[PDB]
């Protein structure tokens, strides 16, 4: 965890008065968000002119800026709903691995393979899975159309509470409790 | 909720990078919080010193600053838990009111009555009681010593999620969603 | 609320022992889910030979069971997801409607009009919209081709915690607070 | 994790009627819960009758049974705030553990050292304190009375999302992922 030391005391356990209170908790509200799915693929395959880019690093992030706190620019789709959208080609491979973060996925185009916790499915166009909390899942794109998903996932309610624990890659070696 | 416009797109609405993201939703750790009693019941002595101050403004949040998000001072004691304390004298009323918050009420000192939809119960020092999401709740505070409460609710997540409401004083016409 | 006597006392606030609590607590693990559009929109078909059926009842719940709580049937997608699919006919409306719940809304076929607290937008396929908590939202399905949606949602969230507010249709007098009696 | 098989199809994974849904999601209202201190401190001595019992599980749970799901008795003390309360003889030691859980601590009465991450703290009745998710916490009640603590947590958010990590003992080889099955 950390190294800290209370020998100062606490001046980070404070005491506030309702007004600072109420006033740092009630949030504007949000706008609608919109987007289109041209926007989303264009996004993708940006991605692929990066040297640096793989399978495992291909998402994007769809979200509403107004959702934020106070002025800040928030990063999820709605204030607790986050989601991404993930490009996979023919023959690559998402590697095991776990997080208690659960996904949702969907699938809107492409064709290949699922696996968790030793079992394989293949999966189609418009086929919907879901990955558990801490579930060793893997992916392999097939066929000769990439594969693209939307991605529903509770890593940011996690990641907030610092509950947040990744496993990636696969080994007990690797897992990390998801703080800075 | 809004006049708004999307006439000129919709700018809010975006699509990040991963690495954009991933380094938004990790969270600082967050060093142990630890009040005093003494330090709680000053707080809200302070309040008094104020003329324009009633039973019903005289609360204090008791947070641990590490709790916020990226840049943010923390609200929460915890990351998902909220802390209030409030004092009222013997004779002093808050009068009937309803959010889809709930509050847990610990007496750490003081006897009186907690009238919830219609029933009353007369409180006396460590009693624990709830007052249900929704249900219209109200406080007397009778005998010597002031009532002194502990207090933990999830207005706070509620408020995050734009998802909110309150209605004072009761009258379905103060209904407010809390927002702005 | 309620009419609630407490003139009996509260036999219903316990303390329990720390063995029952963890018995209780502590879930099963969950099978992963897997769904075929196939399935869904054959289920979203049927709801038709109703003919007590229109636009706004045209909802299904894609679930999986292992998800419940002690040895029960779940509701969730996942234990804290909720996801729906939604069926309209072109040229069929859901009326003006608000709620606390928020609603993620993915286009898998159709077109037609969003209106959001009085703004419209024009949905395509594959376009992603949400309906804010409490905006006032309404669809009508365009074109030809029926419009299907795949619909994220926390209303199951916000009804556990008896949270949860619905105004349908459109008035101030028809809003709930959605517990069991309203 | 899981020894599972997809050899006969997904019969867990259904399509539901609204009709069913709404049916199963909207909820029985709760009736106010009151506790009182007396009926609680009777619970933990009571506890002491158990004659392996000791510190680390002399804990009970204050719960408003209204707060289940459909007419199932739950053991929130709200839908979503969990409640327990904790005595501790002097002299007595709760040793160092962590969960992804976080704790807040009131001390009703007693005297101590909290241990969290290296750092000791001295409490007294009334004292407030956090033991942060995942921080490594130890106890110890010193003086001539017993320590009651009332304890806020979401533990229980934690073990229905089935994202609950626990480790007790102190040491990774004893980290478990609580679910029922694995510890
Ligand atoms: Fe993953
Ligand atoms: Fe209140
Ligand atoms: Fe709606
Ligand atoms: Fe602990």
């Amino acid at each position: 965890m950390m190294k800290w030391s209370n020998k100062d005391g606490y001046p980070w356990s404070k005491i506030i008065h309702a007004e600072k209170f109420f006033d740092k908790v009630i949030q504007n509200d949000t706008r609608p968000g919109k987007w289109e799915w041209a926007d989303v693929v264009s996004g993708l395959r940006d991605l692929d002119k990066d040297p640096r880019m793989n399978s495992e690093r291909r998402y994007v992030a769809i979200v509403n800026e107004d959702v934020g706190l106070g002025e800040t620019k928030g990063i999820g789709i709605t204030p607790g709903l986050f989601c991404g959208c993930q490009l996979i080609h023919p023959g690559e491979e998402v590697t095991s691995h776990r997080h208690n973060s659960v996904a949702l996925y969907f699938i809107v185009e492409g064709t290949g393979e699922l696996e968790v916790e030793g079992e394989v499915y293949s999966y189609k166009p418009f086929d919907i899975m879901t990955c558990p909390a801490w579930s060793y899942h893997a992916w392999r794109a097939t066929g000769d159309k990439d594969t693209l998903m939307y991605v529903i996932h509770d890593m940011a309610l996690l990641a907030y509470m610092r509950a947040l624990f990744w496993e990636e890659p696969k080994g007990s070696e690797n897992i990390r409790h998801m703080v800075k």
